[PDB]
């Protein structure tokens, strides 16, 4: 909508206070045009129709529970349009700024969040398995990085090319967490996980087995559901990630820790510039090596640890 730029404040989705960028036209609607082409955020209102009514509230206050959903898609979505452009001079999903829009209160009870291809979509949970999945920087990240993905490499949605598709989510959905910098970890969705059980969460990159998710190529699933195991499969390649930033070693194999910049580099690079949409993991390993490469030198350590990641995880 066409208005002046406002600032309103509200409550996430954690009760915490933030100040979000609103649109102010006869109400303030969640519309921050501080970033690219905007950030849009809609209220689907419990139904399947998307993107639903772009929010508007009356008094530019979001406080009410019913908006703290909102609160959080429309800032992190800021916070993840961040990260691109200051970290990787990215700007936004496409590089042109592209409008980010969100939905939430999609559906009833539900117990998920995705990207369909044009926007973000959030479900409020059914209050057990999980609360308003917006409510986690790293699930919004991972929802908005597929976009990214979409527009860079285009990783096929299936088997190995999914699953680098779903690790590259989970690899930068937790960098955007470490760079919002509030009790960031390498795991998965647990600010949204279970909330009556504590230090649990949907998937982990430091040990993948944790939640049953293969931490070897070995290991590796080649059934059909989830794609081909897209979010299980993942594991490798997060263990990859988890073990290049941290170091550690892994069935017996010693792998030197670079750091996260040098991870988001390598790994922003290699999906930039040399992932297909049918990449395999072993295209994977050889677009990471040529990456790091590229950044540090053939003969570098940031090389060699890339190679040690991916030889602990049996890539070959
Ligand atoms: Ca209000
Ligand atoms: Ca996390
Ligand atoms: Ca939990
Ligand atoms: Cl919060
Ligand atoms: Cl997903
Ligand atoms: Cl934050
Ligand atoms: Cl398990
Ligand atoms: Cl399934
Ligand atoms: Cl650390
Ligand atoms: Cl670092
Ligand atoms: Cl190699
Ligand atoms: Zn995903």
């Amino acid at each position: 909508i066409t208005g002046t730029s406002t600032v309103g404040v509200g409550r996430g989705v954690l009760g915490d206070q933030k100040n979000i960028n609103t649109t102010y036209s006869t109400y303030y609607y969640l519309q921050d045009n501080t970033r690219g082409d905007g950030i849009f955020t809609y209220d689907a209102k419990y139904r399947t129709t998307l993107p639903g009514s772009l929010w508007a509230d009356a008094d530019n206050q979001f406080f009410a529970s019913y908006d703290a959903p909102a609160v959080d898609a429309h800032y992190y979505a800021g916070v993840t349009y961040d990260y691109y452009k200051n970290v990787h001079n990215r700007l936004s999903y496409d590089g042109n700024n592209a409008a980010i829009r969100s939905s939430v209160h999609y559906s009833q009870g539900y117990n998920n969040a995705f990207w369909n291809g044009s926007e973000m979509v959030y479900g409020d949970g059914d209050g057990q398995t999980f609360i308003p999945l917006s409510g986690g920087i790293d699930v919004v990240a991972h929802e908005l990085t597929h976009a990214v993905t979409d527009y860079t490499a285009g990783l096929i949605y299936q088997n190995e090319s999914g699953a680098i598709n779903e690790a590259i989510s989970d690899i930068f959905g937790t960098l955007v967490e470490f760079y919002a910098n509030k009790n960031p970890d390498w795991e998965i969705g647990e600010d949204v996980y279970t909330p009556g059980i504590s230090g649990d969460s949907l998937r982990s990159m430091s040990d993948p087995a944790k939640y049953g998710d293969p931490d070897h190529y070995s290991k590796r699933y080649t059934g059909t559901q989830d794609n081909g195991g897209v979010h299980i499969n993942s594991g490798i390649i997060n263990k990859a990630a988890y073990l290049i930033s941290q170091g550690g070693t892994h069935y017996g194999v010693s792998v030197v820790g670079i750091g996260r910049d040098k991870l988001g580099k390598i790994f922003y690079r290699a999906l930039t510039q040399y992932l297909t949409p049918t990449s395999n993991f072993s295209q994977l390993r050889a677009a990471a090596v040529q990456s790091a490469t590229d950044l540090y030198g053939s003969t570098s350590q940031e090389v060699a640890s890339v190679k040690q990641a991916f030889d602990a995880v049996g890539v070959k």
